[PDB]
RNA sequence: GUGGGGCCACUAGGGACAGGAUGUUUCAGUUAUUCGUGAAAACGAAUGAAGUCACUCUUAAAGUGAGCUGAAAUCACUAAAAAUUAAGAUUGAACCCGGCUACUGACUCUGUCAUCCGGGU
DNA sequence: TTGG
DNA sequence: CCAATCCTGTCCCTAGTGGCCCCAC
């Protein structure tokens, strides 16, 4: 029975063909295709790129909080008083915006005094050259920090032109002035340009900046004079603040990881020993030590540890960057023969044979150097072993022999007398070779125990042969064992083995050829280093025009300008190895091994630049290694095998991961349909051709096959299947060369139509043709059905049949958060909070209005507002009465008002509290800041026009009180409107706007949105040297919401604040269905996570449900026809879910959809509102609608297309028809 | 010409750690006074910062909106810390606690600390 | 880009 | 019709391009 499953693999659409052959060689119809989609990043994450600014957002604001808490509690302690709302909003101030933490350099300007200014016109053309460039700068400089409009202007214009260099450079060049002094020049002062605005209009600031503002701003702020007459002055109190803020995310993640914190106690040991564990996490750079020093001395040495943030310089604590090298290593591949392995499989007679092997003479010499390898630790059970201080699998001895085995098993050819992989094979032949390689053995070993050495054998070989194929993972029973240790990265113990290579040295204790000066100090270093400067600029190229300048030197033909310089690093390469030689006295066959440029210039970068990372395997595996490769002569045994590698490239790992698991399931569901009731083997078989522009594919094949185990362990495990896995990988193009062209000239329906990007079938029909090919291999893919081989057009007219008019397709997605019992890993809320008003009352006696004034467009007048009055009761506030004369204005209290409108959401409410939640939520309405660079458009760079900005969909509100909350119906004008038109009818904008669209021509102005900055570039005075900078300015505006969400949350002052932000994802979980089975389709059945105490969700009411139908629940319904079969499920709130089944030639009728065939159909198809109206128009059934913006999701296709899509939107005939099936079922159950 | 394996250079791709700035919302204050002198040209300064504009009333006393300034919040369960905006079938990652019996790293020259190892969430 |  | 936006230091990793030198099929 065989099990073959094609992969044609991508990086979004998989092609698989997969069967079973149950009767016998080949298959009947049993053979299936599927595609699969694989989604884009949004539909289904793989990056972490947005988790991970989430999560560092997320610690930038607690690392804020808790500096602040930590502040707050240090500072009451000293007080012995707790802090007043005022000094800790001075606090905080202080604490706010610390600069960033990274080094700076202090910029040299003088050099700018060294060049003359005119050429520089063509980057600044208001400059002269009657004066130096340093003065004209520094005056650019003092004029864009005093806000001077031409000053900015001109630095704008400077650093927009200066981008290349190039036209500046040739400029310079006429003059013959020397290019690299005045491109210094030009970079220091566009490095200062930078700094500058980057400082003014970003305001980011150094640390040390932010250190010297407080000091400057704690005497100014008034607030703080108690706490600095508690502090002794304002240098410690500065001293003590910088401190705090200096402090990182996991140093105040600390201290406050306690339970009994919660009520933020001081305690000055647990401060001092989160201290002194930071500043110990930092690697301090070895030019910033002695500084490193000064803090760990001041803080270890802390009596008073708050006195010692008090006294210790803030600059001295600025935490230096963050070297995470050693936070995931990689785990060595090297595979190892494990004598755990060997005693769980022969008990002690493995060592017996290792012991009789080792007494022949040909055995002389091969445990060489064991017992310097032996002491470093090369696999994971060792080290296990070792640590538990219990060496029983893995002692001495055992690894000695257990080496000594694998080093016999891979000896070279040379080195091989018994021949192995040749005595062993079961293709062995008999000549006299293998007789007397048969005589030679056993003769040591012995003739009793010769069967199992050979089993064994045979078995170490046909492992070590899967592993070198990059799939040592299916052989179910490993005999060797992974390494899975990390490395060390390359210090000087691994330096001076690392050189033992290219050199060809043996026991290299020192590397006495680069520092005991054979040839002065000029010694190989330097000549070294020129040739690995040469190969970097050089690059790719090098070797090419390397051997090209070489053969010509060679043939005596004439040099070219690159000629004399490589022939001259022939010579110096010439004579870095006569002084490697003279160093170390290597034959000359040895010496040549580095006669290179190559050679010398990774030599040099191995001594030099050796911090690099980890090395790919352990020392004990490198020694192996080079004992094995025996550089100083011939080799002796093949060097050890290694694993594939786990680390990945992130996301793409994911993908397979998924890919991998969606076919393994259609694997076991097309397994667990057949029961082939025999208990001996199944012959699973991987085919894959990927299509690169093994790597990818053994991790692909890794996941596939461990999750293919997985899923049918159970069905195996029940009645003996014991599936068997083998992978096959075929060549790039082989199989798009011929096969795919063959099979499209016989078939003439798919014809190969490529168009520019394959079609979604076009990829199934691809694993098809890998199906189909690899039989000629006659090594891969071997018995692939009979090997009869009947000529060509016989031999493919038999498989163009396939594709049984059907090809699947999977659409992965990303679960759901009904679906999912950890919704913490979804996003909930959408970032942007939304402002929540509540309309104002205004009464002058019997007149009453809702609004904001009493205009005809600022309010709408209310009839019988008593019954108003009293339905709100509580829920209204006075505005402190004030001048009653003029009128009164009642307020929606907005604490009361959110807490019975979560009152109404969370549980059952009387009538009343219903009522005044609906007129709450009729005087309700959003807002929020839109930017007043809005009015410009990016794309177009034009302006847009008065109708455009002021459409009176952004500034409407619509008041629509029913008769019992009086009669106030009618529409309001926002007043923020009046404010965007002051924007619009500004001096410097009142011309660029236009008032109409058809006025609106296509004039633009691409600096309008700089322009729209200097507008509102307001120019404060600098009153306070820690002040925040601004470069947004917004109006609000009324926004198009979708499913408010209102949170609480506290403050730092323990109050609840509510925020009103959008859900991220589905709201309603289901629809509600009473004990008779009938639906209820106007209710919002909220999901249960919503329901929590602090969320609100906007406009929802307290729903009991017993019993409901899910969003998932699909129901075949009532069509009115036989020809097709549609299935709905209700899918979103709005908008149900339909699929349709039906003959693709009625696709084409219904819908003015053509394309060449099913095989160029796209797996999503884009109807144009042509297509929707003449779909509608030609289903003739309202049942089904139209699908959501002419979205068309297929599912399968052939002559019998089966698709599903979201509608536009819900019919009534929907309901009710989807009613009708569910009732079906419910009555049935 | 074949792949496998150890070491170097090049771009990119991925993950993580530190974060920076600005937004959005909530709350509060501003709707403004005083000195340089008293002609006050007119701007500078002090009050921690902000002190402005528009609309609706009636005999200035305001209501409403915006702006400005400041802090606070900025997924929920969920709170001291952690996890929490990826997947979920399975996992990866993150963080905390313990240890130097030991794989790796920073110090150090012989003992600490970890991003390491073992657990836990 | 899909649930409001 | 709606979904906040940019930039910065470090470290380690995977995958092409060529080149070094061992072992082969
Ligand atoms: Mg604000
Ligand atoms: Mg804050
Ligand atoms: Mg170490
Ligand atoms: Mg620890």
């Amino acid at each position: 029975v065989k099990s073959t499953l094609a992969v044609d693999m991508g990086g979004r659409y998989t092609g698989i063909f997969s069967y079973t052959t149950d009767s016998g060689f080949p298959k009947a119809k049993e053979a299936r295709a599927y595609v699969l989609n694989m989604p884009d990043n949004d539909a289904l994450t793989y990056s972490m790129a947005a988790r991970t600014q989430t999560r560092h957002r997320i610690r930038s604001q607690q690392r804020f909080v808790l500096a602040r808490r930590l502040t707050y509690i240090l500072i009451e302690g000293k007080l012995k008083r707790k802090l007043s709302p005022r000094e800790k909003e001075a606090i905080s101030s202080l604490l706010r915006r610390r600069g960033y933490s990274r080094l700076e350099s202090e910029l040299d300007l003088s050099v700018l005094q060294g060049v003359e200014s005119g050429f520089f016109k063509c980057f600044l053309p208001n400059f002269d050259e009657d004066e130096n460039l340093l003065t004209q700068w520094t005056s650019l400089t003092d004029g864009y920090l005093q806000n001077n409009s031409d000053s900015r202007r001109q630095i704008q214009i400077f650093l927009e032109s200066s981008k290349d260099s190039k036209e500046f450079l040739t400029v310079v060049k006429s003059q013959h002035q020397d290019t690299k002094e005045y491109k210094n020049a030009l970079k220091v002062m566009r490095d200062d340009a930078e700094s500058m605005i980057e400082q003014s209009m970003f305001g980011h600031k150094h640390r040390r900046l932010y250190l010297e503002a407080i000091a400057q701003d704690i005497p100014r702020d008034s607030r703080l004079k108690p706490i600095i007459e508690a502090f002794s002055g304002v240098e410690k109190f500065h001293h003590f603040i910088g401190n705090l803020s200096n402090l990182q995310l996991r140093a105040l993640r600390w201290y406050f990881n306690d339970p009994s914190m919660k009520n933020n106690v001081f305690d000055k040991e647990r401060l001092k020993s989160v201290l002194v564990r930071a500043y110990q996490f930092f690697h301090y750079p070895k030019d910033l030590t002695q500084q490193r020093a000064e803090v760990l001395n001041a803080y270890e040495g802390a009596t008073d540890i708050l006195e010692t943030l008090q006294t210790l310089n803030p600059e001295l604590t600025i935490p230096p960057y963050e070297d995470q090298n050693n936070r995931r290593p990689p785990l060595d591949q090297t595979l190892w023969l494990s004598p755990r392995l060997l005693d769980q499989r022969y008990g002690d007679t493995w060592e017996i044979w290792v012991q009789n092997l080792l007494r022949s003479p040909l055995s002389k010499g091969i445990d060489e150097n064991l017992d310097t390898i032996l002491i470093t630790t090369d696999r994971k059970a060792r080290l296990l072993e070792r640590q538990s201080g219990r060496l029983i699998h893995y002692t001495s001895q055992k690894l000695y022999h257990s080496y000594v085995l694998q080093r016999l098993l891979d000896r070279t050819v040379e080195n091989d007398a018994y021949l192995l992989k040749t005595l062993v094979s079961s293709n062995r032949g008999n000549s006299n070779e293998i007789h007397q390689a048969q005589e030679r053995l056993t003769r040591d070993l012995g003739s009793q125990h010769i069967k199992k050495f050979l089993d064994f054998v045979r078995q170490y070989y046909d492992e070590v042969d899967k592993a070198k194929r990059g799939l040592w993972f299916i052989v179910e029973k490993p005999l060797m064992e992974r390494a899975d240790i990390h490395p060390p990265m390359k210090n000087d113990s691994v330096i001076l083995r690392l050189v033992g290579n290219i050199l060809c040295v043996s026991d290299l204790v020192d590397l006495s050829f680069w520092t005991r000066k054979v040839k002065g100090q000029s010694t190989v270093r330097s000549l070294c280093t020129a040739i690995e400067k040469t190969r970097k600029e050089y690059g790719n190229s090098f070797n090419y025009l390397y051997q090209r300048a070489l053969y010509l030197q060679s043939k005596g033909k004439k040099l070219s300008a690159e000629d004399k310089d490589f022939i001259k690093l022939q010579s110096n390469v010439l004579l870095v190895s006569d002084v490697i030689a003279e160093a170390l006295d290597i034959k000359e066959e040895q010496k040549k091994k580095f006669a290179n440029p190559f050679s010398l210039a990774q030599l040099y970068n191995i001594i030099e630049t050796e911090k690099s990372g980890f090395i790919s395997t352990t020392l004990a595996a490198v020694d192996e290694n080079a004992w094995r490769n025996n550089l100083q002569g011939k080799a002796r045994c093949v060097q050890l095998c290694a694993d594939t590698v786990r680390p990945f490239d992130g996301a793409l790992r994911n993908i397979l991961d998924r890919q991998a698991y969606e076919i393994a399931k259609l694997k076991a569901e097309e397994l667990l349909s057949t029961e082939l009731k025999n208990q001996t083997i199944d012959l699973v078989v991987l085919l894959e051709s990927n299509q690169f522009a093994n790597g990818t594919q053994a991790w692909f094949a890794k996941s596939f096959i461990t999750k293919l185990r997985e899923l049918t362990k159970e069905w195996c495990a029940n009645n003996q299947i014991t599936l068997a896995f083998d992978l096959y990988r075929l060549d790039a193009q082989t199989v798009s060369q011929d096969y795919r062209k063959k099979f499209a000239l016989i078939n003439k329906d798919w014809a190969k139509p490529d168009d520019k990007k394959q079609p979604i079938a076009s990829h199934a029909i691809d694993a098809f043709c890998v199906f189909a090919a690899a039989k000629d291999k006659r090594n891969i893919a071997n018995v692939l059905g009979v090997f009869d081989e009947v000529a060509e057009e016989q031999n493919l007219k038999t498989i163009a049949q396939l594709m049984p008019s059907e090809v699947n397709l999977i659409s992965p997605k990303r679960k759901s958060i009904l679906d999912k019992n950890e919704v913490g890993s979804r996003a909930l809320m959408k970032e942007g909070i939304f402002a929540e008003h509540f309309l104002p009352i205004l009464v002058r006696g019997d007149d009453c209005r809702i609004g904001f004034d009493w205009s005809e467009s600022g309010s709408v007048k209310v009839k019988d507002a008593d019954k108003l009055f009293g339905v709100l009761d509580g829920l209204l506030k006075q505005s402190q009465k004030r001048s009653v004369n003029g009128f009164e204005t009642y307020t929606v209290d907005r604490i009361k008002a959110f807490e019975l409108l979560h009152d109404v959401f969370i549980r059952p409410c009387s009538q009343k509290m219903l009522e005044q939640a609906e007129v709450l939520e009729k005087l309700h309405y959003i807002t929020q800041n839109i930017s007043v660079t809005s009015v410009y458009d990016a794309v177009n760079r034009q302006f847009k026009c008065r109708e455009e900005i002021l459409k009176d969909k952004d500034f409407d509100i619509k008041v629509d009180l029913g008769n019992r909350f009086g009669s106030a119906k009618g529409k309001i004008t926002l007043p923020a409107k009046r404010e965007w038109e002051k924007l619009v009818n500004r001096s410097e904008l009142k011309n660029l706007i236009k008032d109409k669209l058809s006025d609106k021509g296509s004039e633009k102005t691409p600096d309008g949105e700089t322009l729209i900055y200097d507008i509102f570039r307001s120019i404060p005075v600098q009153k306070l040297s820690h002040k925040a900078t601004r470069r947004v300015w917004s109006l609000p505006k009324i926004p198009s919401i979708s499913s408010g969400v209102r949170i609480k949350r506290k403050d730092s002052n323990g109050n609840d604040i509510y925020q009103l932000y959008m859900l991220n994802d589905t709201k309603c979980k289901g629809f509600v269905v009473n004990e008779k089975g009938v639906i209820d389709w106007s209710s919002d059945l909220v999901a249960d996570l919503y329901k929590q105490p602090t969320l609100t969700i906007l406009n929802g009411r307290y729903l009991k449900a017993d019993q409901y139908v899910r969003m998932d629940q699909w129901y075949e319904v009532d069509c009115g026809r036989d020809d097709v079969i549609v299935k709905m499920c209700p899918g979103t709130s709005g908008r149900r879910y339909i699929e349709i089944t039906q003959s693709k030639k009625q696709f084409e009728d219904w819908t003015g959809y053509i394309s060449g065939s099913f095989w160029n159909y796209p797996v999503t198809i884009k109807l144009s509102s042509q297509q929707i109206a003449n779909f509608v128009k030609n289903s003739q059934m309202p049942l089904l609608g139209k699908p959501r913006s002419g979205q068309i999701t297929v599912i399968t296709l052939g002559n019998t297309l089966k698709y599903w899509y979201c509608v536009e939107s819900k019919n009534s005939m929907m309901n009710e028809a989807y009613q009708k099936a569910y009732l079906v079922h419910f009555n049935q159950k």
